[PDB]
């Protein structure tokens, strides 16, 4: 997260950190006791034994409850940057309570409204190209950018109906490498997307791009 501030305990009861080969890798959202939502690009084709999830902590390295993975299912139309969502099944079930809870999802068919406020969270880099990652969770609030303006930035074909955009035109606030797969929520803390891609991090006139939960709800509901 670039331009962010520290999250507090219980801000995102459903957030998980995803390590790979013992190092930081991605974020995700806990949907139920044995199911995590993340970005397909975080997991597709990699050895599943390399991943560990941690729930219930602000720290990616300590605290909370950990689990290995039992299975990985990517969206059937994942291709390039499009449809960038995956469902992970956990070997160890994670009960709700305390600072752990399960995500509330955007309604099927919904699309975030331009100019509304969204909050994104993760343990990724705090500058583009940054090598050091924070131990504790950061968050930032940015407005939704209309799909039309996002298409003016990236190209008409680059931004699909299963993506939405968020950022500030002058830059300085964004998700970045290591944030992929983690949550973006609306102002009610409903899960509207997962961190997916963008041109660098926090650049003027290049919004962050997010996979849309509202658009991909049928996939989630089938396999969660």
């Amino acid at each position: 997260i670039v331009g962010g501030t520290s999250a507090s305990a219980g801000d995102f009861p459903f957030i998980v950190s995803i390590s790979r080969n013992g190092g930081p890798w991605c974020g995700g959202s806990l949907l139920n006791a044995n199911t995590v939502l993340t970005a397909a690009h975080c997991v597709s084709g990699y050895a599943q034994s390399g991943f560990q999830i941690r729930a219930g902590s602000l720290s990616r390295t300590s605290g909370g409850i950990t689990s290995s993975l039992s299975s990985v299912r990517v969206h059937p139309s994942y291709s390039g940057n499009n449809n960038d969502l995956a469902i992970l099944k956990l070997s160890t079930s994670i009960p709700s309570g305390g600072n752990i809870g399960y995500a509330r999802l955007a309604a099927s068919g919904s699309d975030p409204v331009a100019g509304s406020s969204a909050t994104v969270a993760g343990w990724g880099a705090t500058s583009e190209g940054g090598s050091s990652t924070p131990v504790n969770l950061l968050k930032v609030t940015v407005p939704i950018v209309s799909r039309a303006t996002c298409r003016a930035q990236y190209g008409t074909s680059a931004i699909t109906n299963q993506m939405f955009c968020a950022g500030v035109s002058s830059g300085g606030k964004d998700s970045c490498q290591g944030d992929s797969g983690g949550p973006i929520v609306d102002s009610s803390n409903t899960l509207i997307g997962a961190v997916s891609w963008g041109n660098g991090c926090a650049r003027p006139n290049y919004s962050g791009v997010y996979a849309s939960v509202g658009a991909l709800r049928s996939f989630i509901d089938t396999y969660a």
